[PDB]
């Protein structure tokens, strides 16, 4: 290569690398004090259909309904992960919404206590997008805990006029995850029961603008978002209008993949306050035989560790189970977990080691399930799972 | 799947996740008071050739050689990346090395000042496994400004009898990089010019164990490190004495792509201190036209930011520019590139916008150089680069 092509490598690099650190679409929250709440700033981008990407600029404020006192946070951000499939079955209009949301930035209530375990929820919207009205109803539930949403919308006045997509941050922010260090600074579940107004402006770069406002508030024991939205100025032919939009993508996991991993994680996460702790993560350990250090559980825990709250949650310990594997990489994986079921290293798990193991997990199983998961992985009949019927299991 | 394959997939799950989780293979450091010096305990995994892994246990102590005063830290851990290769021309027996080790752990002198700058390294080791004598010398430089050292070690006796990568931890941490709100907590640096002696028990699960005594100290401008090995009990037939173990893998990035990644991050690091602040990022990104706020600022840098030290260093840069992109992605990262350098955004890269660019990222180029660049990717002969030739010059 010569020095040309070496320079247009340096300065690719550069450029390349500012794209990669300004990936991040985070909720940039701070206080709004004179209107007793809080502000909120970010950027969506919106994956244009065939390549590129199509902005829209969030501008949030958030008052409370009621006149008892609020929480208002020093700055910090909220960080979503969204992911919006289908319903095979559903012939109407319509998006399946799953939503994982935890709050970070700052360093190590009655309202409160509304969101420690699953809340059902309603959402209504009535839209105005260039003079096309349109309505949208949701339904489904939130579980603070695990900073998790499942929604189903539906399009009630037919065909949407907007990609779904747009409409996903109008479509409950009480739902974040706060952990403990940063619960003085949840705003959201502070105004709860009475609920808060949010306001939005999401400028559509090159194209129009939606205004919206929402009233947020418990109806009984469900927590109902009521929306307006008004949209302005839209470019018939816009990404917008237009519906040139990507809905979502292949390379997501899938709902029941999520729960699966949930249900690993409730393992570790013995007390199911939506933690594991270096206590917990090391008591497993312990359990299977292994003796990590004090430093090295920390350790640990650290590298995956986003909110810096010195423990591992749901969506912490999702994104480590969803990092993407060389298949080299998967099949040692798979080889240092055969070895800690295979607990003499005989080659053979046994079903007294599976026993074993289950219990060493904290999987609660009768033996007769035990021999059933022997049964499922036995190819040839031994009553026992060797390293390839294991790699079958795995895979 | 029946409910038999669910319980191996959660349980599997759990597995691989404490199996993900303690993948690291940090150093963890603590004082030695005592002794005036420090401890070290880790855990190095060496892959077997056709899978599994060799574990090495380490223990190491470190004692200061002259009388003066050294400091002495809180516990904290040093984390390496290794690059091991092989010199084309070189028929001895050798190991190139390429290393970026760097201090964290720990939340925001004149030892220091001979490390500011390119250290040159001679390394001398006498060794003796199970009766098999041989020696090695090594030499090169460290920068720990980069936490950086590039050697090449050579048998001096002929044929190595043990695998290169089990002699790498003994073959200079007075070269790691740590950060400012650190200084105080690095022992190695301080005890030079005069050196300290580093001693390590080196336990080869299921086999032999190296014991290691090293004087590591400055002799004139040079860092040298003279070392004597020991190692008994080893298995004519296990992974060491059978030589096997894997030298190393395909998947990893060139020296001389390592050397591009280091050019592009001194666009960013303009005033050579080894790291990246908010005022330096924000500085070339606003030169570009973007305007991050301080806390998009604060935010891109967290999110790489290994050592907590607000900052990113070369080889939290080095990880972001090596984290491996599907295809989708990387189209989209080189098109988002595209419209960076595509000023006016017409579809086509001017000599004038280039230019331009060149002096927004801080690179200094002759209008000349700048032409020659234009060249190398203007295929079609109009005197500019559109989106298909850019491609081919990220590619
Ligand atoms: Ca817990
Ligand atoms: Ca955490
Ligand atoms: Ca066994
Ligand atoms: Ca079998
Ligand atoms: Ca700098
Ligand atoms: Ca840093
Ligand atoms: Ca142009
Ligand atoms: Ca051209």
């Amino acid at each position: 290569v010569d020095s040309s092509r070496r320079k247009w490598n340096k300065t690719g690099h550069a450029v390349r690398a500012i794209g990669r650190l300004s990936s991040l679409e985070n909720v940039y929250i701070k206080a709004d004090k004179q209107k007793n709440g809080i502000k909120a700033n970010f950027k969506i981008r919106h994956n244009i259909e065939d390549g590129g990407v199509q902005l829209a600029y969030h501008y949030q404020q958030n008052t409370p309904i009621g006149d008892g006192p609020v929480l208002l946070p020093d700055n910090h951000y909220l960080s979503v992960q969204s992911k919006l499939s289908k319903d095979p079955n559903e012939k109407r209009d319509h998006m399946v919404l799953l939503e994982f949301v935890t709050a970070a930035g700052i360093t190590l209530s009655k309202g409160e206590e509304l969101f420690t375990g699953v809340v059902p929820i309603l959402v209504e919207l009535d839209g105005d997008v260039n003079g096309h009205k349109f309505s949208v109803s949701g339904e489904g539930e939130g579980d603070a805990t695990y900073g998790k949403l499942t929604l189903k919308f539906i399009c009630t006045t037919g065909k949407l006029p907007v990609p779904w997509p747009t409409l996903v941050t109008t479509l409950v922010q009480c739902f974040s995850r706060y952990p403990d260090h940063m619960k003085q600074h949840d705003f959201f579940k502070s105004a709860m029961p009475e609920g808060y107004i949010q306001e939005r402006t999401i400028f559509f770069k090159d194209d129009g603008n939606y205004k919206t406002r929402a009233e947020v508030k418990f109806e009984g024991d469900t927590l109902v978002n009521r929306i307006e939205l008004k949209g302005i100025d839209f470019k018939e032919d816009g990404n917008i209008l237009g519906h040139k939009l990507e809905y979502n993508t292949r390379d997501q996991l899938t709902e029941e993949q999520i729960a699966e991993f949930k249900e690993a994680f409730s393992l570790f996460d013995k007390d199911g306050d939506g933690t594991i702790t270096t206590k917990e993560l090391g008591t497993v350990m312990r359990s299977l035989g292994q003796n990590p250090t004090e430093a090295e559980l920390q350790d640990m825990i650290n590298e995956v560790d986003a909110d810096g709250d010195g423990t591992i949650d749901f969506p912490e310990f999702l994104t480590m189970m969803a990092r993407k594997m060389k298949d080299t990489d998967s099949e040692e994986e798979i080889r240092e977990a055969f070895r800690v079921f295979d607990k003499d290293g005989n080659g053979y798990i046994s079903a007294a080691e599976l026993r074993h193991v289950m219990t060493n997990l904290g999987e609660k199983l009768t033996d007769e399930e035990v021999d059933e998961m022997i049964r499922e992985a036995d190819i040839d009949g031994d009553g026992q799972v060797n390293y390839e019927e294991f790699v079958q299991m795995m895979t």
